[PDB]
């Protein structure tokens, strides 16, 4: 009886003003998910969106085609010495977005037992453009900068910048398109790639956390002065929910 996108072990909530991030309360996140290879190598990220599915970014996949390549890691802190309570399950089938965009959605082989650590994050409805500067967060492992805190998960807190005023000439100058969308500072904000490739973005809504986006580095990391571009999940609803009633 888990209701989406509410976490059991409230979210840290990392200051905006901290664009370094901050580790994340251990298991206030729980539909993090860390894809691995077939050794065991976390090396992206994605969201539990239902017990048998996960949803992650196209980029992820391509460098096989096999869903045995890929296993899920659900209700970890930990990227690699994980806990005995971690539960991983293989990926049984692969399903990347028709129109070349970088979001994918990947089938468990077996259904996700959803605990306190571990319970799926809410979808927007069709086509719902999240509100400008309305509060998010990106979460997932990466590569830390720093070195307080590697290993372990991580989160920041990006205000959403609409698209009108993230396509301005001095910033992403008409490259964001309707299935993306800003999150992050237009001045004064962190210089890397945050989260995991795949990884996902949340903002809070009445009572719960809505995944939004998901994270794509080659729409654009955040730069001193520039705002990460993140995929809009809220145009592929539909497409995500076909996938799921048809397979």
């Amino acid at each position: 009886s888990f209701d989406c996108g509410k976490p059991q072990v409230e979210p840290k909530k990392c200051p905006g003003r901290v664009v370094g991030g901050c580790v994340a309360h251990p298991h206030s996140w729980p539909w993090q998910v860390s894809l691995r290879t077939r050794f065991g190598m976390h090396f992206c990220g994605g969201t539990l969106i239902s017990p048998e599915w996960v949803l992650t970014a196209a980029h992820c996949l391509e460098k096989s085609p096999r869903p045995s390549s890929y296993k899920v890691i659900l209700g970890a802190h930990q990227e690699v010495n994980l806990e005995p309570h971690v539960q991983e399950i293989e990926v049984s089938r692969l399903f990347l977005e028709p129109t070349r965009k970088d979001i994918a959605l990947l089938k468990l082989s077996s259904p996700a037992v959803i605990t306190d650590k571990v319970i799926p994050a809410c979808l927007p409805s069709p086509n719902y453009v999240v509100a400008d500067r309305t509060e998010c967060f990106i979460t997932g492992w990466g590569e830390t900068q720093g070195t307080f805190g590697a290993g372990l998960l991580k989160e920041a807190q990006l205000p959403v910048i609409e698209n009108k005023v993230c396509n301005r000439y001095e910033f992403l100058n008409g490259r964001v398109q309707s299935t993306e969308l800003c999150a992050g500072h237009l001045a004064g904000g962190t210089d890397s790639c945050q989260g995991d490739a795949g990884g996902p973005l949340v903002c809070f809504e009445k009572d719960k956390y809505i995944l939004q986006g998901v994270t794509s580095w080659g729409l654009g990391c955040a730069r001193p002065n520039k705002p990460g571009v993140y995929v809009r999940v809220s145009r592929f609803v539909t497409w995500i929910e076909g996938v799921m009633r048809n397979n």
